[PDB]
Parts: C-alpha cells; sequence; structure tokens
C-alpha cells in the first residue's frame, strides 16, 4: 500500500549543553510539541549555539557534536534521518554504520571543536545533564571512568564530546562499558576516525 506510506520525521535540536561560560548547564530551546511539529516539516528556525546539542526524533533523545565544521552523532540514534533547518530538512553528509557515526553540515551559528592533537589521556566525557565526567584514555576507543556511576546517568548521551584538558574534541560517546549496570569505562569513536570519514 504505497500510497499510505509514511516518511519519518527529521532530527530536531532541542536544546544545547552550554559550556560558554564557567559553569556547564543544559538549555532547552523547543518543547515537545514544537519538536514533533519541526520533524515532520523538517524546518526548524530557532537560532542554533554552542558547540553540544540535545537532539530528538520521535522516539529518543541524545547528543550531536560540532566537529571541523560538521555536526556529528551516532547512527544508533539518527540512522538515516534528515535534520530539520530553517530551510527544511537537510540530508547527511556522512554516513557509517560501521562505525555508528552519522554527520550532517554544522548548522548556522553553531560553533565547533577542533580536533586534538595533543596525544593526552587525561579526558572529560559532557553528558546531556551537563555533567564533566573525568575519564583515563585507556586504548584507541576505551576510557575509564574516575568514579564509575551507574548506566542510567550516561543513557541519552550517545553522540557528547570526550574532551582533552584544553577543550579539544578527542572523540564522540558511542557505548557504556557496564558491569550489573555500573559504567565503569566507556567506548568512543576516536576523532581521528572523523577526519578519515571526512575524506
Ligand atoms: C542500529 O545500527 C547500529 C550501528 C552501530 C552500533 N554500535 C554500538 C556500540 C551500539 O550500541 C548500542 C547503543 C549504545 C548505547 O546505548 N549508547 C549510549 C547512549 O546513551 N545511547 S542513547 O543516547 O541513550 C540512544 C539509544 C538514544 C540513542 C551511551 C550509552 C548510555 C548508557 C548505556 C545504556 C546500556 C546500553 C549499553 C551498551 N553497551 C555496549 O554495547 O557496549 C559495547 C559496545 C558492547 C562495549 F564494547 F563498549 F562494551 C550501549 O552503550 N549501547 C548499545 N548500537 C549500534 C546500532
Ligand atoms: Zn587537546
Amino acid at each position: 500500500h504505497m500510497a499510505s506510506m509514511k516518511k519519518k520525521g527529521s532530527v530536531v535540536i532541542v536544546g544545547r549543553i552550554n559550556l560558554s561560560g564557567d559553569t556547564a548547564y543544559a538549555q532547552q530551546t523547543r518543547g515537545e510539541e514544537g519538536c514533533q511539529e519541526t520533524s515532520q516539516t523538517g524546518r526548524d528556525k530557532n537560532q542554533v549555539e554552542g558547540e553540544v546539542q540535545i537532539v530528538s526524533t520521535a522516539t529518543q533523545t541524545f547528543l550531536a557534536t560540532s566537529i571541523n565544521g560538521v555536526l556529528w552523532t551516532v547512527y544508533h540514534g539518527a540512522g538515516t534521518r534528515t535534520i530539520a533547518s530553517p530551510k527544511g530538512p537537510v540530508t547527511q553528509m556522512y554516513t557509517n554504520v560501521d562505525k555508528d557515526l552519522v554527520g550532517w553540515q554544522a548548522p548556522q551559528g553553531s560553533r565547533s571543536l577542533t580536533p586534538c592533537t595533543c596525544g593526552s589521556s587525561d579526558l572529560y566525557l559532557v553528558t546531556r545533564h551537563a555533567d564533566v565526567i573525568p575519564v583515563r584514555r585507556r586504548g584507541d576507543s576505551r576510557g575509564s571512568l574516575l568514579s564509575p556511576r551507574p548506566i542510567s546517568y550516561l543513557k541519552g548521551s550517545s553522540g557528547g564530546p570526550l574532551l582533552c584538558p584544553a577543550g579539544h574534541a578527542v572523540g564522540i560517546f558511542r557505548a557504556a562499558v557496564s558491569t550489573r549496570g555500573v559504567a565503569k569505562a566507556v567506548d568512543f569513536i576516536p576523532v581521528e576516525s572523523l577526519e578519515t570519514t571526512m575524506r
């Protein structure tokens, strides 16, 4: 029954993690009803700001992080969806299910993190609740939480950044390594993997 086949809506920016000042905090920029409408039309005329966006579909909410002029997030949250923009839906410019990674051109007014070249293993994970969690790098795509916490505190933070001491992007949060519901480590997409996807 082709005529009745539905179309999936767009990912919608519904807020951000404000890191401009000395205090990190989450801001909501669009409520549920407006989100639903924006998802169907793909038309989002709200001003975008900052590096870390809170994004939503009709069924999920997670994060998206701007690096090198691309807004990146996880495939398991966004799938192949478009993202809403002032002039209509924007198609992904990167999609890699093997890495759990997608990307769209960064929205006008967003700011981009710089890829980290420090080679440091003292990292910081930014969650959708604006918590800044110290993480020690343990491999190319793994880092341990200095203070483990239940997975409930990390749920909905896929697509968020791991940052170096200087605030450069080191990776994109992908999955939690949990033992009996406690997240002792995180799996992330290295920024180097993003830079390779960009070419
Ligand atoms: C459908 O096409 C694809 C393609 C590639 C995929 N690649 C992967 C890796 C994949 O994993 C999926 C999705 C992901 C996930 O839940 N992420 C997070 C998230 O917040 N999500 S989310 O924002 O709430 C939302 C669900 C809305 C979007 C940060 C997590 C917060 C809390 C943990 C909850 C408990 C789940 C633990 C599980 N642990 C785990 O698998 O660890 C492995 C890898 C064994 C290792 F080795 F690390 F131990 C886990 O984290 N996850 C299972 N799904 C894929 C799907
Ligand atoms: Zn750095």
